[PDB]
């Protein structure tokens, strides 16, 4: 039998039993009934959560056989429609993995590693703020510019300048889709979607906006093309345009040019809006605590220094700034659901049977809060990464990029994006804002398939 859970109304699911502050929060009250493992139908889908470290790393790891597969996210689905890695299941999944992990690392001889890429982006960010001349500004256009732009150099082989307003319009329908996705009517989609579609709507503006972007990337792809030397790629689209010609004669190649714009389109979204997020929320909890930034600064000036640009090699000497990162991570809980999963196949699972093709949330959110591994879990403290010598502690509760066979691609990227993009901004700026720390409220903007931290002013003042 699949795992309890409260009791269904048909065509309405478990609606009236629902918590009206969203889809996290109605399942937490679940969880305080039924445990770590229960059943939830959201409109006419039965879903199981999986909730606590344990059981989600049961799930991922122990039986990687059966919940490798992905979920639909309804507010996006009729954009994606399976394609790309993101979406992706089967064999396609297979092929689309495999090639976007490979070029996601491996860039050709004579070309710039992730960390130097990282690098110059920070020295063009810095070199902003200075010229920012300390003014008042959301810092949200220029943390989703550094975030794109890495991507931009391994997909395009190039950058995009902080002043294009063609960029920008690209980097604002970004951010106002993962806000639609992550809205009360973006949750309540995910319910009644087969209903909800037939009327006006955030569907309909989300559908819009990714539209928009996928016009520009199907553009590129017709340049390249027009371009392209076999003999030298110059990027992650020459590279998968060659696979698309090595394939041509197979009229089932998964190297196929919906797959080339949305799988492109998925990394652009995946590594923008992620990163750029958890930055957003960083400098917030660096308004709210300045004291952390205050310690990060010592921590630099001490390891790095005023003028080296900071590198990876500093991270295994930085302790405080990595646990501070760990702790922003933690706390800003960016998919606190995940990403959904589907099983593949029949699975038991704790005395339970979940038939193939059931869908599967992994409640992140509550490993990351887990109180047996961090205690008072609803504060920020960076503490929760340290011993009692001041020594990173590290912990099997920390995963926020999830686990097992669909874990976060991204995740070496977006670690050594953090790092540097953190060290290299406090290194040269302090931070302050018109409101008090006491005053700073933290409350998400939105709180759905993202968190999504409320806009704010800051201003980067230059040190010395
Ligand atoms: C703080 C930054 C990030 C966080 C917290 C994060 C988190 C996650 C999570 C929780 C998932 C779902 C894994 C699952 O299905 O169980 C995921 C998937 C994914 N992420 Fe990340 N992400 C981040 C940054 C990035 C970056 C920088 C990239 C691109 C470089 C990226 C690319 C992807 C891709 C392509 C997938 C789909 C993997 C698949 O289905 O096989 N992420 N991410
Ligand atoms: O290609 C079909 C569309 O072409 C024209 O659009 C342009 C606009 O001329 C043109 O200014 C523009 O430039 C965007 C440049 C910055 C791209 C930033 C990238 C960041 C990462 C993810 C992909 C976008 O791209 C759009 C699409 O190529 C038109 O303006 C739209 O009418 C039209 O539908
Ligand atoms: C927003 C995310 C967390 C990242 C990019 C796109 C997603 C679905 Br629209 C998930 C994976």
């Amino acid at each position: 039998k699949l795992p309890p859970g409260p009791r269904p109304l048909p065509l309405l699911g478990n609606l009236l039993q629902m918590d009206r502050r969203g889809l996290l929060k109605s399942f937490l009250r679940f969880r305080e009934k039924y445990g770590d493992v229960f059943t939830v139908h959201l409109g006419p889908r039965p879903v199981v959560m999986l909730c606590g470290v344990e059981a989600i790393r049961e799930a991922l790891v122990d039986k990687a056989e059966a919940f490798s597969g992905r979920g639909k996210i309804a507010m996006v689905d009729p954009f994606f429609r399976g394609y790309g890695v993101v979406f992706a299941n089967g064999n396609r999944w297979k092929v689309l993995r495999r090639f976007s992990v490979t070029t996601m690392r491996d860039f050709g001889m004579g070309k710039r590693s992730v960390e130097e890429r990282i690098q110059e982006e920070a020295q063009c960010l810095i070199e902003e703020l200075r010229k920012s001349k300390g003014a008042l500004m959301d810092p949200t256009f220029l943390f989703q510019s550094i975030t794109a732009n890495i991507i931009c150099s391994i997909v395009f082989g190039k950058r995009f300048h902080y002043q294009d307003q063609e960029f920008l319009k690209m980097l604002n329908l970004f951010y106002q889709t993962f806000s639609l996705i992550s809205s009360v009517f973006g949750q309540l989609f995910e319910l009644f979607s087969g209903f909800l579609k037939h009327f006006p709507g955030a569907h309909r503006q989300v559908y819009k906006n990714l539209q928009e972007i996928n016009a520009y990337i199907g553009h590129s792809v017709e340049k390249h093309r027009e371009t392209l030397d076999p003999s030298a790629p110059r990027d992650l689209i020459d590279t998968y345009l060659l696979h698309m010609e090595k394939e041509k004669s197979n009229a089932h190649s998964e190297f196929s040019h919906q797959n080339l714009n949305l799988n492109t389109l998925s990394l652009f979204f995946a590594g923008t809006e992620t990163t750029s997020t958890t930055l957003r929320y960083g400098f917030l909890l660096m308004l709210k605590y300045p004291h952390v930034a205050e310690r990060v600064y010592r921590e630099i000036e001490q390891v790095i220094g005023p003028h080296r640009p900071p590198e990876l090699h500093d991270r295994a000497k930085m302790p405080y700034t990595e646990a501070v990162i760990y702790e922003i991570q933690r706390f800003s809980d960016l998919l606190p659901m995940g990403v959904p999963h589907i099983v593949t196949q029949h699975t038991s699972f704790r005395g339970y049977i979940i038939p193939k093709d059931t869908e599967v949330f992994l409640i992140l959110s509550t490993a990351l809060h887990d109180p047996h591994y961090f205690e008072k879990p609803d504060a920020f403290n960076p503490d929760h990464f340290l011993d009692a010598n001041g020594a990173l502690k590290k912990t099997e509760a920390f995963i926020p990029f999830s686990l097992g066979k669909r874990i976060c691609l991204g995740e070496g990227i977006a670690r050594a994006e953090l790092f540097l993009f953190f060290t290299t901004i406090l290194q040269n700026f302090s931070m302050a804002s018109p409101v008090a720390p006491e005053d700073i409220d933290l409350t998400p903007q939105e709180c759905g398939v993202g968190k999504i931290p409320p806009t704010y002013q800051i201003r980067f003042l230059p040190r010395h």
